[PDB]
Order: C-alpha cells, then structure tokens, then sequence
RNA sequence: AGGGACAGGAUGUUUCAGUUAUUCGUGAAAACGAAUGAAGUCACUCUUAAAGUGAGCUGAAAUCACUAAAAAUUAAGAUUGAACCCGGCUACUGACUCUGUCAUCCGGGU
DNA sequence: TTGGTGACA
DNA sequence: TGTCACCA
C-alpha cells in the first residue's frame, strides 16, 4: 500500500532509501539502501562539446570538399573540358585556407585624449611628460603593426611594469584626477597582441586578406593560365573563385543534396536558385543593406549566373554574423484552462455552469478584457486547430468561457467569490458563511449541477496545487494545459505590456516619453540613462548577483546600498517619477511597493535591455495575468500557474536523466519482487534534498573547465552556509545568558540542545514548530531528563533563570510582558528569526511556555507551524519528473497484469535541517553513522543522509499522514525505533555506457581514436647471398637473414624490386604497401589459403609503426625544464624487433630506427648542445623557462616571400615509434578515387567475446573481433580471420567453484587480456587480505585504490592465484557491510583463472 | 555566467607525389639575387657516380565505419535529444523589401 | 579509465 | 605465460 523512496541528490553520489510495505513504517527488512556512483563525463559523456567540436571540423572538412566539388564542376562547364590533376591542384590551392569573417576589429578612441602622459609615466616609460596618450596609441598603431622594436618594447614593458598599482593610487591621490577615465583607458588598452598573435604567426587572415592575396598570386601560377584565358581575365576568375569560396556549408549542400548530383551535373538555374537561397538565409546588419541589396539583385536578376559569379565582388558575398536567434525559442510554460479537456470530460454542462455563474450580478466586470485579449493564440492545441482551420473545442466561444471559468475559480478569497477552496475542503464545518456562499453558489449556478461542479472544482483545485508546487506532472489526467507555444521577443509592441507591471500604470498605449517627449528632451533618455549606467558602472556593487542583498536577501550589511547607490539615483528617481505623477497616482506604490532601487524592482533585465531574447510567456498570458494582477484595482484573480521550464544546462538534464532512470529502475524491480496481485492503490512517496554541495559536486562529474572557479565560489557559499552555527545565534547565548535554565547551574561548557515543544505536542502540528530556532533550548542533560517530551512551562522554568533573563521571578508577570513585547512584532519579522534583536529573539522563544490560551502562544505557533511547503528547485522538479516518469513507464506491464494503481506524492525536506537535526542525532546513537570532516562525505554517507531524510519526513505531519508513519510518540522511543529500521547493508550502483558490443547504432560511439599512425615495412637488402632485413648495412640498421630464399618464397608476390645500378652493389625489396594491405584485410575479413597466412604473418614481422611527435616534445612544460638525452633518446623509441622464424628465413635481432639520428643532431644543435644534459642525474635543479620559445626560434623561418597564399609553419616534429593500441586500417579514396589506407587506433572494445566449441571449450587465445570492424574496408591490426558457431560473451559471469566456503568468487571474461574478478566476503576477512583499514565500511570509498604493499598482501594472504591482483590496486566495491561484495579488473590473466572460469563454464554448457 | 546550436578559422597527423636543383643578371663567382606555380636541405649505408634508406621541405588529398549525391554518423539507449532535408505561410516564432517572400519557426521524414 | 599493444624473463 | 610499461 505504501512505497518510499528517500533520495538525497549529492551529484556524484546519490543516495538513496527505499522501502515498499503494507503496514505502516517498513520492517526492518523490506528496507535497502542505495548510492549512485554517477560516472564523470569522461566514461559517460554529458555535455555534447566534445561531439559538436567533433561535428563542425566534419563540416568545415565537408564544406571545403562541396565547394571544392561545385569550383571544379564550374570550371569544367565553362572550361568544356576535364581539368588537369595540375589544374584541379591549383584550383584547390586556390580554395585552401580561405580567411575568417569574425573576430576582428579596427580601432576605437573615445577616453585616451583625456588623459595624460605625465602621470601614465608610471606604466609608460618612453612617452614624455606633457604628451597626450592618444597621439602615441595612434602612432603605435603603425609601429606594431610594422612589428616596430621600440613599440613592442614599449608595450611590452606597459604591460609588465603596470602589475601594480600602489604607486598610482598616491599618483592620483596627489593630483585628484578623475580615475574613472583612466581605469578605462588601463582596461581598454591593457590587452595583448592578438592582432599580431593571430595574424603573422598563426596564420589567421581576414576573408578580404584572403582575396586580395588569391587576386595577387592567381597571375602567377602558371597552371592556371588555361582556367584565366577561359575566364577571359585574371580580375574575372578571381571573382569567381572569391564569390564560390564565400560560399557556406548549407549553400553547397543545397546545390548537391539530389540523387542525380552524384554525376557532378552543371544545372544553371539550380544554381542561381541555391545562390539566391544561400544569400537570402542571412540576416544583415542594417549597415550592409546596400551590400544585400547589391548581392540579391546580381544573383536574383541574373541572367547567366556564371557570369553573374564572374562578375559580382567577392567582397560584397562574405556572409555576415551567423544570426542564430531564433534557433529552438523557448516554449510558453503557462497553464490554461482548457475547453478541449473539459469537452472530453463533460459535455455542453460545463459552459452551461459558466453561462448560469455569469448571470449571477457577482459577475458583473470579470469578462472585461475578454473581447480583446482572446484574439492571441495562447496554447499548442489553439495553434494546432487554428492551423487546420477546424476550431471545434476553441471556438471563440468556448474559449470564452474557459477564460471566465478559470478567472471565476482562481479568484481571490476576498474578491466577491463563493468561498471556494472552503466548499471543497473537506476539513468544511457547518457554518453560517459557508452556507452564505454554498446557498448563493445553488441560487446561481443551480441545484442540479451544483455536484458535478463541486467535483470539477475539487479536481481543479488539486491540480493548481501540484502545479505552484512544481509537482503537475504527477495528476496523470491534466484538465488544465501547458501552452507549448513560443512567445515574442522583447520589440516595442510586447514593451508596451511589460512596462505597466513595473511602473504600476493601469494602461499604456502610447510610448509617449519616446514618441512625442514631456519634460523636454530628456524625459527619458540621459535621464533614466544616468541611473542605468550607475547601475551597470559600478561592477560588483549594484547590478552583480551573488551580492548580499541578492544572493541570499540579508538586505546587504545593515543599510549600506542605500548612503552609497540610493541617494545618488533619489534626484533621477525624483525628475523621472514627476512624469508619471501627473498621469497616475496609486497608494504610494508605484515608487515605494513595486518599483524600488533594487530587488523585486528588475528593471535591469526588462526596460533597461531591449530584445535580449524571449519573453517568459505569450501576450495573451501577459495580459490575462495583468488584467488578474490589476494593480490600481488592487488584484482580481490568482496569477496564472506555469509549469517548471526545463533546466539550462544540457548536462544536467542528461546527468538527471540518468539519475531518474537508475532509481527508478531500482525501485521498479523493488515493486516487482512484490507479490501483490489486489486492486490496491499502491502510494508512491518520495522524499528528496539536495544543497549547494550538489551544484559543487556537479561540477565535478561534468569535468567542467570551469570547476577551479566554480569551487572557489562554492566554497565561500558553503562557507556561509556553514556560518548559521549555534542554531542562529543560540546555546549559552541568546535563551540563557549562561548555566541551565532547569535548576543546573555550573554548566560548564558542554550541554545539550533541547525543545521547548517537543515532538509528542509538535506531531499535532504542520511545518518546522518542531524544529524552528524559537523551540529549541540549551540545558543540562540532568535537567533535561525531567520533562523529556511533556509540555514546559512558566513555572517549569528555574526562578533564578527568569531573574536573570527578565529581572523578576513571577511566572504571571513574564507571561504578561511576553504578550506585551510579542505583540509589538509584524509576523513577518518574528518568522525571519535571525533579523530579530536579541531581546524581541528571547520573547519570541518565551512565547511559546505560555498556556494554549495564551495569543502569543497561538500567534507563534500558527505562524512557525503553517509557514510554508518547500518548493522543488527547477534541477529537483526536472529529476522528479524523470524518476515518475520512467518508473510509471517501467511497471506499466506490472500494474496492467497486477491491477495495482501507482499513485504518486513527492515532498522535500531541508538538506540543512536533515542534516543538523536527524544526522547528529543519529552519530550519537551509533557514532559510525557521523559525518566525516574530509571536505567531501563518503560513499555510504549518502546513503545516510537518505536515511535521514525518511527519518526528518516522519516528523513532518502531513508527510506523516501521507506517508503512513504518523504518530506522536517520543522522541527517545522512535529514535530507538527508526535506528533499527536501517539495514546493515549499502548497495552501490556505477553507472556504465552501453558497451558498443551491445549497441546498434555504433555510430554514437567513438570507433577510433584521433591521429593517424605511420605505417612502414621494412626494406629487404640483398647483396648476392648476403640478405638483410632493414635500412642499411651497418649492424645497427639490420639484421641478417640466414636463408633468404624460403623469405622471398612466402613474398614472391608482395615486393616490389629496386636492382642494383652498379656490379658490386646491392638490391632493395619494398613490400609494395597496396597489396600488402590488400593482402591483410582479405586474410583479417574472409578464410584464406596457408600461402595467404603465411604471407600475413612475414607481412607482420617486416611491419612496424611510427608517429611523428613534435620537437618541442626534448622539453617538459610542467616543469619548465629540458629533458636529458637518456629520456628523449629512449631506445624504446627507436628500436624495431624482427623475430623471422626458421619458416621465414631465421632472422632476429634489433633494428635501431633511422629517425633517432635526427633526433640526435636535434638534441646536439648547437644551441640546445647544452641545455639539454645527458643522463637522468645529471639533470638537477637547473631549469630554464622560455625553451620552447628557444626552439620555435631553432625552426622558424623567412620564406622568399614567393606567394601571399601561403600556409605557415608552426608545429615542428619528429617520427617515433609510439606505443599502440588495437591499429586499424581504414581503406578510403583520394580525390581521383585511388584508394589509400591510414591507421587509426581503436577508441573501445575490439573483442565482443570467446569462441566456444561444440564441446564447450573456450579458446581463450583466439580474439574474437567484433562484427563492426568486419567490414570491407576496415582492417584489424595483425587479425586473423575466425568463424564462431557459438561463443561466449565478455560480460557473461558464472560463479567460480574456488575451493572454498567463506568466500564467493565470480569471474567473466570481461577484457580479452584481463578477467573481471567479482569476491563476495566478510569486510573483516577483506582487511585480514588487505592493508586496508579505512575505519568502519561507512566510510568505504566506492572506488577503493589499494597500495603496492596492499596488493602483495592482498595476494599473498588470499592463497588463491585464481585471484589474481587488482589492475593498479583499484577495487570497485558493489555493496558495503559486514560481507563485502566488490569487483576488479586483474592486472594480468592466468591460466588458473580461465581453468575455473572454463569449468563453471562447462557446468553450464553440458545442462543446456 | 551557465547549456545548446550555427559559422568556421588555423595548426597538426597520415597518404600520395615532387624535391636532394637548373638557367639568366654576370659571367669570375666578390655575389647574392631573379625565374622555373611551391619546394630543392641534411643524415646514414653503399662504392664509383650512380644509387638504396631515413628525415626535412613543398603541394594536394584523407583525416571515424557501414556509406553513397545530400543528410544522420565521435551523445545516450529503457527512453530520447540534437542535426539536416522537404513542404507551408492557412499559423506559434524570427529576418526583411516598396508585406509577401525567406527561414534557425511549424508540420512531416531520416 | 581501459582496452589494447609492445618487451622482459 | 605472467610481468611491467605505455597510449590516448
Ligand atoms: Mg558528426
Ligand atoms: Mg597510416
Ligand atoms: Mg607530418
Ligand atoms: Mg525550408
């Protein structure tokens, strides 16, 4: 009947507390424990930045090749013949490294003429007293563009010597300059060469660079001649080819998206139609109107468009900024009532109710704006109907009366309504009122309708309260409806409706302080501009969120935004508001109620920035909700509710996603371990908390770049978070000025913190009575042990207490003078407990020993008690939606078989309040359950901490009754009795990714790693009957083969042959690399003859594998120091093992690579001789930080400056033999369509298992690739063909027999070199193995990493080589407790593994 | 500021090819320039003048596969998201033009 | 992190 | 066949 799930969102860690039971609280079983240990981006990828970076190098790759195609494809129309390899070469020179179009700017000056040199002296040091900063910045801008010495020297040393500026302040204190002027001029001109940086060195050119420098070497290569005498001139072609490289990735695409484009068709109006296409999708800037204008009438009004491209300016088709902003718009939350839903409900009854409401006279002017505001499309289904053209449900008719009905249930208590929410409570007493409204209600709407409509009403009502709780997603049967349209950007029409719910004016039609000005000239402008710029001028100080006034509404220090922002704006506020108090007045609310200097006024992001996106809901919500919100008639109706927007970031939501799905996955199979088989409604509760160790965590995981600044600022909020200590300025404090205030006294410094209503008298009560600051007490435990959970009193108080307290000892007159002071406090400042004074704080706490007559005592009480119902956050309300979701997805085929009905509740609980309150009670009862002081809780901590949320929600009363563990019993006694409701045992759950051996669409899996891996084979030397495999002659560069002919005989058909040019000289046979690779994809993808196998294999031998790696890699840039020659000069670098066999000629040794000696006569170039050392000790402590710098300047160089379209040379390297990593050969083609083969290295699994004969035999030798990498073009570096009937998968586990009974050992192939390994056994015989202690298994890491020395332990106490040893000691733990079950990848197989694996295996296989 | 998306830029890695220079100013050659579309330099092994090999340089091409005209394809998968194309202005949204066209929009499809 | 590959003995 | 290092 009840199910529970207490979940406590940490991040990486999520705990979780589940229970599914029939009566009341669980057992002490039925009861588990769980904590997600959510993977980081790296093993299961989040955000799509690395996909999308992966996506646009594909299409700026695929853009250079359509234009490419399209440029070709041109000059063969007009060229009436096929191009040349020359000319297609030259053509794609041409069409390479064509410039940017963003990121860049001139210049500017409006603040370095005002300032002056003398005292710029201390940062500038060339520029003379007297001089004016802005003639020198204007001469500096030819200097340094000309790459002057003096000016780089100049503003190098500007930016080095200005670090500091404590000289400066006395500088400008001694002559009262305005720093203002010369801030600006520091933080404008402060900025490092990018323009130089990102121009000659990098190779960055702007679109027009680039055509003016195509248009200056087209003349000169000589392989276009034909193509420029065909184009009819050189300016002509380079039009042409300008105006085609302008050209966008879409554009092209256009042009080639059809089955009959794969014959390279030249279609002219195909193309003007792409082209006009292409140049009318951008949005131009109003400047570059004559530039579209220009662009559109030459391919629009073209005639013949290649000679339009011919024609037209290549600068006029650069395309301008990607305006992208109306890319997904966000959708309209808000919540309507709708007339499709109550058609499909009820029939016409439902507009007969709002017909017979609107006769009643307290209806008179509830339907006002409706003959206007109707006009809008406000909702999906609206749009959907009116785009059909078939209104049926939202007629205008219909639609008005869904307005009305709605505006008639969402009116206000006060406003002329009949008392709903009072007539559907069912807490509704026989009263006088309620009958004055039920009887008028009958009277209006009638007698007969008056059930169905009280049931509507009911209905609608618990809808609109999941709905403001966040929660409309759980009714599962909606009346209302999300709008799911999107609204209009911020123009002057949406304006004119938002600006009358800041300036409170009732209507506006008119901008007339805009159109046609009132006081002047600046009514408006300069005017209220001046306040703006106070406001965005000040950096941190006014508009800057994370401020104390914003962050967290401590309304700043004490008042110190007023005397230092306030008194300024007062004048402007003043000029600005006598305007509009000519033309409205209000009660004083239009400056001192809605707008104010700061807070709730958020003129920053409404008036003050026009457009800046979307609004949050469409007209038609804004001005129902004005009309509601009505201002000048002071209200009408409840605002709309809206739905939660989804969260913004994309990493979240999928973090979320995850979550939601793992738990309620979890939960899913917890309810189908149930045998229920009833028509019960089985409740689905969940409890749930989170706090900014969350967002602190979530950094992490996400591996955000960002995370060093994310956790900077998270520490100093949780370190404010962490300053609400003593329970808001409490203990010795604030009830007592020191010892007991139960007799006591000499307390010393230790007490205990107790409650003034302890939870027997709270459970009668909702909210936080029982916990509220104002409740809780410090007193002696000896004074504590009388009165534990009974009512305190006046006279229970020491008289010696009320003395010191309150000068005098009479119970009658403290409860006197606490009605006195209490009742001098509004309600909202005894409920914000810590903005009291000290002296109204302790009246607010005595005010709750008066008797229940007391109206201090019912005051307070009825305050603390009903104060609020935590809402969800937006992330909270996100993962609630998707647990509900997936887990009413998951056991939809359980409830359909079961007819069992899922319903659903959810509640959140403080993290604050769990936390101090239940968490510390709970280390007192078994002190491992304690929170640790490591800057970051453990693994099973959260589990704790879910455990402890259930715990606080069994004292919160409605979760109480709603959760079927209500009851008013002590403290002591349920705390003995919640402790034994938590199980010995944490299961952790790791999120994996699908393996790609299990997913279809292998496409989202990254196949193969980035950067392509140098294949060779090693030449053949042959000199009569001395042969040699390798480079040349010396004994380092081969080695010699003992019988040459079976060599050549395996290799007759694969070498190709250089002869000797001389008598005595030698001969070199190449493997010739087509057959060769040929060769080894047929024998890695279909059965071959032995010859083929054996060609394969001495393919293998003679093969080897290099990489070029970057010369600057002789230096190591953590440290900041050269490598010595024993590290750069590694031999595992250069060396190359042949190990031909007797079949194969007998030929072993070493093979030195050639590319060591480069690398040698680089490590012994005369200016790195000596800074690079020779052995590993003798590298010391010397080290040296601009060698990089030293080495860009060893290979950087001037060209002849033959060509302006030149790519330049930064990354100088090296070839190396690298370690590899499953090598795969892609086999593509070229642009003639020759094939060409590059490997790659394989980013996942290679094997999807192991090939089990018809006996049950698994071979554990032979890989068994997977299907994915068998295709005709894919080549698995050194694989062999093998055909499997039947196998075994890496992922199948089977118990292992072991020999023993304390453990239980389970294995599974898991990698094709490593088992997995899976020990299920005590946590004391798992320390008796290890070294580990790591205290009790509460604090056990889910990630245990154990030591070297804990490895030998680990192996030698097992006695078990079936074992193994953990791969690097790290041990993934699967559940906690007194038995430990954990898993590991070993480091390396053994026979002994795969034996016992093979014979669980065959248990199996002979059961069939 | 977060996230997503568009547009890409530039350098890399690999494959292929060329290259290990030739003519003129002027011819002493001091003396290096120019041009040949660009590049044209070093190292080792060979033993006769040519070479073999490795590197560098220059240019282009390829730079996940199925898979190819275009698209999707480097996320996830229990589900989805995103992208892209086609049709439409009956209509939510954006741009503009003399306001009806075009879309990142809507509806489908992959 | 982890699936693979080399060298060593 | 285990062992130890290494790669992105
Ligand atoms: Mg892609
Ligand atoms: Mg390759
Ligand atoms: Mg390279
Ligand atoms: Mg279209």
């Amino acid at each position: 009947v009840k199910s529970t799930l207490a979940v406590d969102m940490g991040g990486r860690y999520t705990g979780i507390f589940s229970y599914t039971t029939d009566s009341g609280f669980p057992k002490a079983k039925e009861a588990r424990a769980y904590v997600l240990n959510m993977p980081d981006n790296d093993a299961l990828t989040y955000s799509m930045a690395a996909r999308t970076q992966t996506r646009h190098r594909i299409r700026s790759q695929q853009r250079f090749v359509l234009a490419r195609r399209l440029t070709y494809i041109l000059i063969e129309g007009k060229l009436k013949r096929k191009l040349s390899p020359r000319e297609k070469e030259a053509i794609s020179s041409l069409l390479r490294r064509r410039g940017y179009s963003r990121l860049e700017s001139e210049l500017d000056l409006s603040v370095l003429q005002g300032v002056e040199s003398g005292f710029f002296k201390c940062f500038l040091p060339n520029f003379d007293e007297d001089e004016n900063l802005l003639t020198q910045w204007t001469s500096l801008t030819d200097g340094y563009l000309q790459n002057n010495s003096d000016s780089r020297r100049q503003i190098q040393i500007f930016l080095e010597s200005s670090k500091d500026s404590k000289e400066f302040l006395t500088v400008v204190k001694s002559q009262h300059q305005d720093t203002k002027e010369y801030k600006n001029a520091l933080k404008v001109m402060r900025d490092d060469a990018e323009s130089m940086i990102e121009q000659s060195m990098f190779g960055h050119k702007h679109r027009r660079l680039y055509l003016e420098a195509i248009a200056q070497d087209i003349p000169r290569d000589s392989r276009l001649k034909p193509i420029i005498e065909a184009f009819s001139g050189v300016e002509k072609f380079h039009h042409f080819i300008g105006n085609l490289s302008n050209l966008q990735l879409r554009a092209l695409r256009w042009y080639f998206n059809d089955p009959s484009m794969k014959n390279n068709v030249f279609d002219k109006e195909r193309l003007k139609s792409v082209l006009v296409r292409a140049y009318q999708f951008f949005h131009y800037p109003k400047d570059l109107t004559q530039q579209r204008a220009e662009v559109l009438n030459a391919y629009e009004g073209a005639t013949d468009i290649l000679e339009t491209l011919q024609t037209l300016n290549p600068e006029l088709t650069i395309p301008p900024y990607e305006d992208q902003n109306n890319r997904r718009p966000p959708l309209d939350q808000t919540l309507w009532l709708s007339p499709r839903l109550l058609d499909q409900r009820y029939g016409d009854t439902w507009e007969i109710w709002v017909q017979n409401l609107l006769r009643s006279p307290l209806s008179k002017g509830i339907d006002e704006n409706l003959d206007t505001i109707l006009i809008t499309t406000d909702r999906k289904a609206r749009l959907l109907e009116r785009q059909s053209g078939r209104l049926i449900h939202y007629t205008s008719q219909k639609l008005y009366h869904s307005y009305v009905l709605q505006r008639l249930l969402d009116r206000t208590v006060e406003n002329d309504a009949y008392l709903l929410k009072t007539l559907v409570s069912s807490n509704r007493g026989n009263s006088n009122e309620i009958h004055q409204a039920q009887e008028r209600l009958t009277r209006d709407l009638g007698s007969q309708h008056i059930k169905k409509f009280l049931d509507f009403v009911r209905q609608y009502y618990d809808e609109v309260d999941k709905a403001k709780r966040g929660l409309w997603f759980i009714v599962e049967k909606p009346l209302m409806e999300r709008a799911d349209i999107h609204p209009p950007m911020k123009n002057d029409s949406v304006i004119l409706r938002l600006v009358g719910n800041i300036l409170c004016v009732s209507d506006l039609v008119d901008l007339s302080f805009w159109t046609r000005k009132v006081k002047g000239q600046s009514t408006v402008r300069s005017l209220c501009t001046a306040i703006e710029k106070t406001r965005k001028e000040y950096g941190n100080s006014f508009n800057y969120l994370y401020q104390r006034a914003l962050y967290l509404q401590s309304k700043g220090k004490k008042l110190s935004a007023e005397d230092k922002d306030f008194i300024k704006l007062q004048s402007n506020v003043l000029l600005v508001s006598d305007v509009i108090a000519e033309a409205l007045d209000i009660k004083e609310e239009q400056k001192k109620k809605f707008a104010n200097p700061f807070s709730l006024a958020q003129l920053y992001n409404i008036i003050e920035t026009e457009k800046s996106g979307f609004i949050s809901t469409t007209l038609a919500a804004v001005d129902e909700n004005a009309w509601r919100n009505n201002l000048q008639g002071k209200a009408r109706c409840v605002q709309l509710c809206a739905d939660t927007v989804r969260p913004f970031d994309g990493a979240l939501r999928n973090i979320l996603d995850r979550q939601a799905y793992e738990i309620a996955k979890l939960k899913a199979e917890e309810l189908l371990s149930t045998e229920l088989k009833n028509q019960t409604i089985d409740l689905v509760v969940l409890l749930e908390s989170n706090q900014f160790a969350f967002s602190a965590s979530l950094a992490e995981v996400k591996k955000s770049a960002n995370t060093a600044a994310i956790r900077q600022k998270v520490a100093k909020a949780q370190k404010r978070q962490q300053d609400r200590w003593l329970s808001k300025d409490e203990r010795i404090k604030s009830a007592s000025r020191g010892l007991c205030p139960y007799t006591g006294k000499n307390l010393g410094d230790k007490g205990e913190v107790d409650h003034i209503i302890p939870r027997s008298l709270s459970m009668n009560y909702m909210g936080s009575i029982l916990n509220s600051e104002a409740n809780l007490i410090y007193c002696s435990q000896e004074g504590a042990q009388l009165k534990l959970n009974g009512r305190k009193k006046l006279s229970d108080l020491a008289d010696n207490y009320l003395k010191v307290v309150f000068g005098t000892a009479d119970r009658g007159t403290i409860c006197k003078y606490i009605e006195k002071s209490v009742s001098e406090l509004t309600d909202a400042k005894i409920v914000q407990f810590e903005l009291l004074d000290r002296s109204q704080q302790d009246a607010v706490r005595h005010a709750l020993f008066l008797e229940d007559f007391s109206e201090a005592r019912r005051r307070i009480i009825r305050l603390l008690g009903k104060i609020n119902t935590a809402r969800v956050n937006g992330t909270q309300a996100w993962f609630a939606k998707s647990f509900i979701t997936k887990l009413r997805e998951l056991t939809k085929e359980w409830c359909a078989n079961n007819q069992i009905t899922l319903a659903f509740d959810l509640y959140r609980l403080d993290a604050q309040t769990v936390s101090q309150d239940y968490r510390k009670k709970f280390a007192l009862i078994n002190k491992d359950w304690a929170k640790p002081d490591d800057k970051k809780q453990p693994i099973a901590s959260h589990a704790i901490d879910a455990f402890c949320v259930f715990a606080a929600a069994k004292d919160k009363r409605n979760i109480a009754n709603v959760l079927g563990v209500f009851d008013e019993v002590a403290e002591e006694q349920n705390l003995k009795t919640i402790a034994q409701l938590m199980p010995s045992e944490v299961n952790l759950i790791s999120p994996k990714r699908k393996s790609i051996l299990d997913k279809n669409e292998v496409g989202s899996r990254a196949l193969m790693k980035e950067g392509i891996f140098a294949e060779h084979f090693l030449p053949i030397l042959v000199r009569g009957d001395d042969c040699r495999i390798g480079f040349d002659w010396s004994e380092s560069g081969s080695v010699k083969v003992k019988d040459a002919d079976k060599l050549f005989g395996v290799l007759d058909g694969l070498l190709k042959q250089s002869q000797k040019r001389s008598v005595n000289g030698f001969e070199t046979y190449t493997v010739d690399r087509i057959k060769a690779f040929e060769l080894l994809h047929d024998v890695f993808i279909r059965p071959c003859s032995q010859k083929m196998l054996e060609q394969a294999e001495v393919l293998e031998k003679l093969h080897y594998i290099t990489q070029n790696i970057s010369v600057t890699s002789v230096y190591d840039a953590v440290n900041r120091q050269f490598k010595c020659r024993e590290e750069i000069l590694k031999d595992k670098d250069f060396d190359i093992k042949v190990d031909l066999g007797n079949r194969f000629g007998s030929a072993k040794g070493k093979i030195t690579l050639p590319a060591k000696r480069e690398w040698e006569k680089l490590v012994n170039r005369s200016e790195l001789k000596n800074l690079i050392k020779d052995k590993l000790s003798d590298k010391g402590s010397e080290k040296t930080p601009d060698g990089e710098t030293l080495i860009y300047d060893i290979f950087r160089s001037i060209p002849v400056q033959k060509l302006s379209h030149k790519a330049t040379r930064r990354v100088w390297s090296l070839p190396k033999i690298p370690s590899i990593s499953s090598g795969v050969r892609i086999k593509r083609k070229d642009s003639n369509g020759n094939d060409i083969y590059q490997l790659y290295m394989l980013n996942d699994t290679k094997c999807k298992g192991f090939v089990v004969n018809e006996k049950g035999v698994i071979d554990w030798s032979s890989d068994l690739v997977a299907d994915l990498y068998k295709q005709p073009t894919l080549t698995i570096l050194n694989g062999r063909y093998l055909k499997a009937d039947q196998y075994v998968r890496m992922d199948q586990w089977y118990e292992v027999d072991c020999g023993r009974d304390d453990v239980i050992v389970k294995m599974c192939p898991g990698t094709s070199g490593r088992r997995y390994i899976e020990i299920t056994q005590s946590k004391k015989q798992f320390e008796d193995w290890t070294g580990y202690i790591s205290g009790s298994f509460w604090n056990y890491p889910v990630t245990i990493k154990l030591s070297s020395q804990q490895i030998a332990n680990f192996v030698k106490n097992s006695q078990m080589p079936l074992l193994g040893k953990p791969r690097s000691g790290q041990i993934t733990v699967i559940t906690l407790g007194n038995t430990l079950k954990y898993w590991y990848c070993v480091e390396s197989k053994n026979s002994m593994m795969n034996e016992a694996y093979q014979k669980a295996y065959l248990v199996h296989f002979n059961q069939k």
